[PDB]
């Protein structure tokens, strides 16, 4: 179960799961992946490539051009995102080779995908290669890089500033700044823009659209959440790292809060720092970081949400997939305890795909026997669940013509953590849906 740093053809045999852990910038995505795919084609395997984002799935369509690779938005090598793969498993192919790039991605759909894949491997039905510089259990925040990095611990602004921090804005290059949340990024970006900087903001909801702006000369800062840890390539000379994240936590099975901001894992710190130092002929890149790392605890909601997904994915007769073993200890939930019957399972999937709700919240609503289009639960919760914005209680016109206070029966802090999330949830609660 030890990671390797070189691909060999014998890794493609069934029952092998290999972790390829070359350091950041070493060429996993653009040079090792095409070598694996060529070998999979020559041995006539049924192969799927899993990219963390549609952006990366484009960086692969280019590093694989000329090969029979077919990108799938929802012989021939299949290419899709982690989320697309898990979404397809939740719907009513039998690959024998799974290649997952950026296999450190900790979103529930990626965790679930690794659990399903590693289970197929242990069943003797497939081989798999997990590519990541930071596999689970990474404890080194400062891995190798193509060019040496200047690491400096410094106080990193956590809110807008009106003076001081001259080192932030006196820089003449391009900076990638990792923030713990969209709302914190909004405040940092506005402060930078007031200083005359050209700022690009990245988050999960906006990444596929806004990342293209970074491919141009005309920007000074990218202000990004942890989504840029997943193989986002920048031409930057500096990373500023809060070393902070938010952690969704299920409190007593009752609600989801956003805990923190609190220290990132070593893997996240290494991936953030790994955005620079990538040009072997360009010394002098800087990594300015604001605190220490800490390891995830038993209570990060994403691993329990991954079990909610896997309990509802068909495997083989009555079997359910386990989590990938190095992550299976992050969850106390019993295999199968979140399995839904057929009609509630359809609602569960619809609330996630069409409703844009977090997994945990979708599960609560679906397992209560609520159908997808019935939005009464958004308004009948405890007054403690009242959603606020601008310190006034949030209100919504329902399609029935009633103006109701947003007061969901189950409280998931992710539906109201920033303006974009709240806008989406208000439209959901009103029975509307933005065109996407
Ligand atoms: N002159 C250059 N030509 C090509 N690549 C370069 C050059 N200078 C720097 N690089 C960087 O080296 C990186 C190595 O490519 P690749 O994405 O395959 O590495 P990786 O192992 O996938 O990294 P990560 O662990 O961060 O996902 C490129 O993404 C690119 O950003
Ligand atoms: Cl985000
Ligand atoms: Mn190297
Ligand atoms: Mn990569």
């Amino acid at each position: 179960e030890t990671p390797v740093e070189c691909f060999e053809p014998s890794m493609l045999k069934k029952k092998q799961l290999t972790v390829l852990d070359l350091h950041p910038g070493a060429g996993k995505t653009r040079r090792v992946l095409p070598e694996i795919v060529r070998e999979a084609i020559k041995t006539r395997l049924r192969t799927v490539i899993l990219a963390p984002t549609r952006v990366v799935a484009a960086e692969m369509e280019e590093a694989l051009r000329g090969l029979p690779v077919r990108y799938m938005t929802t012989e021939i090598v299949d290419l899709m995102c982690h989320a697309t793969f898990t979404s397809r498993l939740l719907q009513p192919p039998n690959y024998n080779l799974y290649i997952m790039d950026e296999a450190h991605f900790t979103d529930p759909s990626s965790i679930a995908a690794r659990g399903y894949i590693s289970t197929r491997v242990e069943m003797g039905e497939a081989a798999a290669i997990f590519m990541t510089a930071t596999p689970p259990g990474t404890r080194d925040a400062f891995p190798d890089s193509n060019s040496p990095i200047m690491d400096t611990e410094v106080e990193v602004p956590e809110r807008a500033w009106s003076s001081g921090f001259d080192w932030v804005t006196d820089h003449s290059g391009k900076t990638v700044w990792f923030v713990p949340s969209v709302r914190n990024g909004n405040e940092i970006a506005a402060c930078l823009t007031k200083a005359g900087k050209r700022v690009i903001q990245l988050s999960r909801k906006t990444f596929e659209t806004e990342f293209q702006k970074t491919k141009h000369q005309e920007w000074d800062f990218v202000v990004t959440t942890d989504i840029s840890e997943m193989g986002a390539n920048f031409k930057a000379d500096r990373v500023i790292d809060s070393r902070r994240c938010l952690k969704p936590v299920i409190l007593d099975g009752e609600r989801v809060i956003l805990a923190g901001p609190m220290p990132v894992t070593h893997a996240s710190a290494a991936q953030r720092r790994g955005r620079i130092g990538r040009n072997p002929n360009k010394p002098g890149d800087e990594y300015l970081y604001g605190g220490g790392c800490a390891e995830t605890d038993e209570d990060h909601a994403h691993w329990l949400e991954a079990r909610m997904l896997l309990d509802n994915i068909y495997l083989q007769d009555g079997l359910i997939a386990s989590l990938y073993r190095p992550e299976a200890d992050k969850v106390a939930a019993i295999e199968g305890e979140f399995k839904l019957r057929t009609e509630q399972r359809k609602t569960f999937v619809e609330l996630m795909k069409r409703g844009d709700l977090p997994v945990w919240l979708a599960y609560q609503v679906a397992s209560a026997g609520i159908t997808y289009t019935d939005r009464r639960w958004c308004f009948d919760g405890t007054t403690n669940n009242t959603i606020m914005e601008d310190s006034v209680p949030a209100e919504v016109w329902t399609r029935h013509g009633e103006k109701r206070v947003l007061k969901p029966r189950w409280m998931d802090a992710r539906v109201c953590s920033d303006h974009a999330a709240l806008k989406s949830f208000k439209e959901f609660a009103a029975g509307k849906r933005a065109a996407a």
